[PDB]
């Protein structure tokens, strides 16, 4: 067909984000692993008052990773500002290695935060109300992504950062896609198998419902205070068979029955059966009201 919905992520990079490399001062390395490394930095000229502020810069080492950073930057540029997404401040794409500048989140990733706070569980401590809040905020951020026809494809506790105010922000949009034109997205690198829906493993298809499956696994990490999914189970032929057979993880220790009910429905083999992020948001909001 000669008519198509236009994908903003495919459009050329908008230079409104362009930031001079000279105005950045790199500090210590905040993280490594999946996509390059993130370094804390000081940026000047971002404020209307010309003050300097602390920012996080994502970069790669010196070619799928090169495009994934550019893809993440464009997805963020299209998404816009949201409370529950890591916010894009600027980018450096001229005269050097590509740099993506985002807001700095003090607490770091949610997975490491829940492990650090596991012993303390139940003023700086963690309790069940924090876990419900985390569930709700991430659901809100996800429901926002869906409203923009966007799929994260890598939702997990490691990809949620905690900022001041006990606010959670989703990050790491390198695998994220916009599926407006087609209802299903088909991929042809390394993937987070423990977080993937079955149709995504077996048939390589990603949808809004595959993002919901990943959300359910996230809830399992959340209410087990940062435990690894499918504990002690390597990714092998036995694991794939059990998932196809319908074997799911059991309820984490701290999770309320109602929250486990949501995990189960996120894990339904049939994508149509799974709830939407809009419905999850509603469900969690009613559960919080009962307190
Ligand atoms: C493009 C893009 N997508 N996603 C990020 C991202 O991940 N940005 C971002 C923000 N704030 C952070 N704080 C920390 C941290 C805090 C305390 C201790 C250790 C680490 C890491 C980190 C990363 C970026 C950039």
């Amino acid at each position: 067909n000669n008519y198509s919905y236009i994908d903003p992520t495919q459009l050329p990079y908008d230079h409104k984000w362009e930031f001079p490399r000279n105005r950045l001062s790199f500090g210590k390395t905040l993280g490594a692993g999946a996509f390059g490394k993130v370094v804390e930095a000081t940026a000047q000229g971002l404020i209307k008052s010309d003050a300097a502020m602390t920012v996080a810069v994502k970069m790669l080492k010196p070619s799928t990773e090169r495009e994934a950073l550019m893809s993440e930057l464009k997805v963020l540029s299209y998404l816009g500002n949201h409370e529950n997404i890591v916010n894009l401040l600027g980018a450096c794409t001229h005269g050097g290695p590509t740099l993506v500048i985002t807001e700095y989140c003090c607490y770091g990733d949610l997975l490491n935060f829940l492990r650090r706070k596991r012993d303390s569980f139940h003023e700086n401590a963690l309790d069940l109300e924090d876990l419900l809040s985390f569930s709700y905020q991430v659901a809100k951020g996800m429901a926002f992504l869906a409203s923009k026809n966007c799929i994260h494809r890598d939702l997990a506790a490691r990809n949620i950062l905690l900022t001041h105010g006990r606010i959670t922000k989703i990050c790491d949009f390198g695998l994220a896609r916009v599926i407006k034109n087609d209802s299903n997205y088909v991929d042809k690198a390394r993937l987070p198998v423990k977080w993937m829906a079955p149709e995504s493993i077996f048939n390589s298809v990603y949808t809004f419902e595959s993002d919901v499956w990943s959300y359910g696994i996230f809830l399992w990490e959340l209410f087990s205070l940062g435990s690894s999914p499918y504990p002690g189970m390597p990714v092998d032929s036995k694991f794939y068979k059990m998932i196809k057979e319908g074997f799911r993880m059991s309820s984490p220790e701290h999770a309320p029955a109602e929250m486990y009910d949501i995990m189960k429905t996120c894990w339904d083999a049939d994508p149509d059966k799974r709830p939407t992020f809009k419905q999850i948001v509603q469900d969690i909001e009613k559960q919080i009201s009962e307190s």
